[PDB]
Formats: structure tokens, C-alpha cells, sequence
């Protein structure tokens, strides 16, 4: 809407204050006008009809339970936005700029959040495996991966293509939680997973095991479920991942760190330049040990641990 740029302030859905960036136009809307072509958040209304209507508020202050998953939202998006721009000089999703929507308070106990091919999606939760799922900056972070790498690479969302779209979505959601730098960790979705249980979370990148997802291409799954294990399998990718950035002995293989932000710069190039629709896993160690050649070259260290991550995880 046309409006004047303002500050709201509110509390999000961990009851932590931010500052979040509205327009003023009799109402104040939840549209932030400092990135790109604009951060828009709309309510569903505990329906599905999307995306709903833009987020109006009357006094700018977002202190109710109801505004939580909206103000998370809102400010992990741009967030998100900030680490692509400043880290990878990417502007938005797709590269130009667009504008980014998401809704809140999507259908009723939604234990999911979502890209829907233009927008994400977030549901509240049923109270028991999730609260409202805006308030892990993994999440949202995860979720408009989602829509990068379906305007670069286009990964196909089944069987491996599909768990690495998945892996994608992991890593850079852990790097900008990384980015973030609060309580960073390589877990997913621990902020919003199961209240009534502490120290758990949906997926580990570090141990995907603890959770009975592979750490090991011999323990792929190739069923039908989950549109063939995407959600699982992407275990053996963010295992890769996890070693690369932080090293360790896995099945006897040893792998050196090269840091977090190597990898992000690894893992960006590679979707970007050389992953393709149907890209399998083999293809994805191929395409990041050219990527991390074009970066830091052939004799290079962070070659080497490519290598060494994806020979511990048996991916060749
Ligand atoms: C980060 C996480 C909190 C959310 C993440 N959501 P997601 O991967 O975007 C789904 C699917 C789809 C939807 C719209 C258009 C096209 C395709 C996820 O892992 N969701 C799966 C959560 C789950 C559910 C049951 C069993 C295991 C895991
Ligand atoms: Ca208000
Ligand atoms: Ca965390
Ligand atoms: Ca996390
Ligand atoms: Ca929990
Ligand atoms: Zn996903």
C-alpha cells in the first residue's frame, strides 16, 4: 500500500521485544519499505485461503498474543533478506528485488510452514509438536530458501534432487541463524519444536541420526513416502554440510574445517551456477568441488574438505 515508512514495536512468538518496519496509512500495515521491493505480512485467519489480508494494526505496537507469529515473521524475513543482500550481494529471492509475502495464522493447529510457488506459509502449531512456526529464524529462513533456490537451481521436489532442495533449505537457515547470532546451532526448528520437551528439535545437521535420519548414503531411504524421503534424506546432505563448516571423524573419515562462511559461499555458488533440476547427490559433490575450486582453487584446502565431507558420508 502507499503509505509512509514507520517503527512498530512488539513482542514475537518467544516473547522477545524488536522493532518492526510498517507503513502508515490510517492503518499501521506490516510492510517494510527499507528492503528491496518491499517485506509484507498477511493474516489467514486460521483459513486457507491465501494469502489473506495484509497485516493492519491500529497503534503500531504488536504486544498481543494474536500479532506474535506476524511480528516474527515480519522481522525474520528481513533478516533473511539482509543475509543474502550482505553475504551473497542477492537482492530478494529472485535476484531482482521481489517482493517478499508471507502469511501467519494459516489454517488451525498447522504443524507445517511452507513455499506455495509465491509466498510462504505459516501455520500456528497444535501446541504440542509445534508453537506457531514463524518464531524459529531457521524456519523462516528455511522457507524462503525454498523460493531461491526455485528461481536458481529449480531442484526437483522428489527423491535426491529433492533432499538436497531440502539440505538447501537446512544449511542457509542455519546460516542465517548463524547470522543472526542468537543461540545459533546447527539443529532445526528447536525454537518452535515440541514446548513440553526441552533440548530436542525437528532434524540435526551435526547427528541426523539422533532423529533417525541417514548420515550415510547406505542409509538412504527410496520409499515413496515424504515425496521419496526428501525431508529424511536430506540428512546425508546436511551431514556433508555440517562437516565441511565444522569438521569431524565420521564412519573413520576424517574432515577439516574450513567455517561456516565458507560453506555458505561453497553451497551458494553451487546452487546458483551449476545445480540443476535434476541434480542428484553425486552431481551436488561435483558441483561443489567446482565451486569451491573457483573459489579458493584446485590445491586449496577447502577442495580438499569437499572431498573428504562427502567421501564420510558416501557420496561419490
Ligand atoms: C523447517 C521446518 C519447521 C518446516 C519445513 N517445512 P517445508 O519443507 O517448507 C514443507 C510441499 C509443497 C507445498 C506447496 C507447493 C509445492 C509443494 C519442514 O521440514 N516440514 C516438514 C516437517 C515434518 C512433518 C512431519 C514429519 C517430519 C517432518
Ligand atoms: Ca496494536
Ligand atoms: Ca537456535
Ligand atoms: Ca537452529
Ligand atoms: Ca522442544
Ligand atoms: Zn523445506
Amino acid at each position: 500500500i502507499t503509505g509512509t515508512s514507520t517503527v512498530g514495536v512488539g513482542r514475537g512468538v518467544l516473547g522477545d521485544q524488536k522493532n518492526i518496519n510498517t507503513t502508515y496509512s490510517t492503518y499501521y500495515y506490516l510492510q517494510d519499505n527499507t528492503r528491496g521491493n518491499g517485506i509484507f505480512t498477511y493474516d489467514a485467519k486460521y483459513r486457507t485461503t491465501l494469502p489473506g489480508s495484509l497485516w493492519a494494526d491500529a497503534d503500531n505496537q504488536f504486544f498481543a498474543s494474536y500479532d506474535a507469529p506476524a511480528v516474527d515473521a515480519h522481522y525474520y524475513a528481513g533478516v533473511t533478506y539482509d543475509y543474502y543482500k550482505n553475504v551473497h550481494n542477492r537482492l530478494s529471492y529472485d535476484g531482482n528485488n521481489a517482493a517478499i509475502r508471507s502469511s501467519v495464522h494459516y489454517s488451525q493447529g498447522y504443524n507445517n510452514a511452507f513455499w506455495n510457488g509465491s509466498q510462504m506459509v505459516y501455520g500456528d502449531g497444535d501446541g504440542q509438536t509445534f508453537i506457531p512456526l514463524s518464531g524459529g529464524i531457521d524456519v523462516v529462513a528455511h522457507e524462503l530458501t525454498h523460493a531461491v533456490t526455485d528461481y536458481t537451481a529449480g531442484l526437483i521436489y522428489q527423491n535426491e534432487s529433492g533432499a538436497i532442495n531440502e539440505a538447501i533449505s537446512d544449511i542457509f537457515g542455519t546460516l542465517v541463524e548463524f547470522y543472526a547470532n542468537k543461540n545459533p546451532d546447527w539443529e532445526i526448528g528447536e525454537d518452535v519444536y515440541t514446548p513440553g520437551i526441552s533440548g530436542d528439535s525437528l532434524r540435526s545437521m551435526s547427528d541426523p541420526a539422533k532423529y533417525g535420519d541417514p548420515d550415510h548414503y547406505s542409509k538412504r531411504y527410496t520409499g515413496t513416502q515424504d515425496n521419496g524421503g526428501v525431508h529424511i534424506n536430506s540428512g546425508i546432505i546436511n551431514k556433508a554440510a555440517y562437516l565441511i563448516s565444522q569438521g569431524g571423524t565420521h564412519y573413520g573419515v576424517s574432515v577439516v574445517g574450513i567455517g561456516r562462511d565458507k560453506l555458505g559461499k561453497i553451497f551458494y555458488r553451487a546452487l546458483t551456477q551449476y545445480l540443476t533440476p535434476t541434480s542428484n547427490f553425486s552431481q551436488l559433490r561435483a558441483a561443489a568441488v567446482q565451486s569451491a575450486t573457483d573459489l579458493y582453487g584446485s590445491t586449496s584446502q577447502e577442495v580438499a574438505s569437499v572431498k573428504q565431507a562427502f567421501d564420510a558420508v558416501g557420496v561419490k
